[PDB]
């Protein structure tokens, strides 16, 4: 019933300064709305400002962090020097300069930008957006964010006790379907997660699970696995969630249904975004975000590989029925 000067309807007065920063993002940051390299890093952002929260360094007397708080911003100068934050500098930079100029705290930020970010790529579902998260933080504490070379048993006590079950650590590993690498093979730049980069789709989900057959480059990068195709890189900790029977068959439920897998990871990206926060203590201005054009592809196995080449890991479930498609086998281009 709010009106912003602006004449955009909105159901809070709080929600109105993000009208502004929506449009200087979409402009500038998503250079005219696009699903390109600034989402995927600031995906990347997203979880490693989140996931700087643990309840067993609070339970050992010491500072686990703040979550959702900004702090990879605030701290950069700490937390960009910890393993996993390489190549982030430049996104969180361009985001620090938008966060002081329109007056919004870095950790609401974040999490906005996360929600357009989503809003540009085809097929995302359309994530809740809150506001109101003290800019205050401290530093991360170091070695809180999962490495591509951990074993499943290190990731999902990590993200378990950040607050996430396996069944969530899944469910959060969508984002994976609009993702490259940059940092760990110099010689294959941002050679591609799945075969559709710029879709949100569960292709990243049945790529995962086909026979490694492949080296992308002219040698291995780090935490780098045989891959199914020419172009699409393979990160040993995706590869071995596929398979592990901790995790195997939500990975495989995930394989079928667009529909199903934005769901949840809609109520998993809500959970992780507010880490060291009460929800009922922000404003929802979920209004804010607008939907994403819909994808209408269907869930496919590339390159005329079929079922047989995927290793069924979920020993009670039937591999759901997906199309195949003609070969040869795809060459990725870089993701855009
Ligand atoms: C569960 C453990 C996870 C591990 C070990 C992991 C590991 C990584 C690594 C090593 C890269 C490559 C970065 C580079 O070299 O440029 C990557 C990329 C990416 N990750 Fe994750 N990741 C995980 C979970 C997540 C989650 C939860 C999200 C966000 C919801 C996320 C979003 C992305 C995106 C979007 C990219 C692509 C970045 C690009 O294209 O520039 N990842 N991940
Ligand atoms: C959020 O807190 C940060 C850190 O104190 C503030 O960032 C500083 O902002 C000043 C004034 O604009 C800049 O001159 C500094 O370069 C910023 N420092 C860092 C580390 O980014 C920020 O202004 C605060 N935001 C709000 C809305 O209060
Ligand atoms: C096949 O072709 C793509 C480019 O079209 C490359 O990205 C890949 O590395 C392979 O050469
Ligand atoms: C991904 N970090
Ligand atoms: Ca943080
Ligand atoms: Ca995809």
């Amino acid at each position: 019933s709010v009106t912003c000067p602006g004449g955009q309807s909105t159901s809070n007065s709080q929600c109105c300064v993000w009208f502004d920063v929506l449009d200087d993002l979409q402009t500038n940051f998503y250079q005219g709305s696009k699903c390109e390299s600034p989402v995927r890093k600031i995906l990347r952002i997203v979880f490693h400002d989140a996931i700087g929260f643990s309840p067993a360094l609070t339970a050992a007397g010491q500072f686990g962090g703040g979550g959702a708080d900004g702090s990879i911003i605030a701290h950069s100068n700490i937390e960009l020097a910890f393993p996993a934050n390489g190549g982030l500098t430049d996104t969180i930079e361009a985001l620090r300069a938008v966060g002081i100029n329109h007056g919004v705290s870095f950790g609401d930020l974040i999490q906005f930008a996360t929600a357009v970010g989503m809003s540009n790529c085809p097929g995302s579902p359309r994530l809740e957006f809150l506001t109101g998260r003290s800019n205050s933080s401290q530093p991360s504490p170091p070695s809180l964010i999962p490495g591509p070379g951990n074993t499943v048993t290190a990731i999902l006590d990590r993200m378990g006790d950040a607050g996430f079950s396996p069944d969530e650590v899944v469910d959060l590993l969508a984002a994976h379907s609009l993702a490259s690498q940059e940092g760990l093979n110099s010689a294959i730049f941002r050679s591609p997660l799945d075969s559709t980069p710029q879709v949100f789709d569960t292709q990243f989900y049945i790529e995962t699970l086909l026979k490694g057959t492949t080296q992308p480059g002219p040698s291995l990068g780090f935490a780098e696995e045989l891959s199914p195709f020419p172009g699409e890189f393979r990160m040993r900790s995706d590869a071995l969630l596929a398979r592990d029977s901790r995790t195997a068959c939500r990975w495989q439920s995930m394989t079928s249904s667009n529909e199903v897998m934005g769901q949840r990871y809609r109520a998993a990206m809500a959970k992780m975004s507010v880490l060291g926060f009460d929800r009922n203590a922000l404003t929802d201005c979920s209004d804010v975000i607008p939907s994403a054009v819909s994808n209408n592809a269907a869930p496919v196995i590339p390159g005329g590989l079929t079922v047989d080449d995927i290793e069924v890991s979920c020993p009670s479930e039937p591999f759901p029925e997906i199309a195949t498609a003609s070969g040869p086998l795809p060459s990725l281009a870089p993701a855009p």
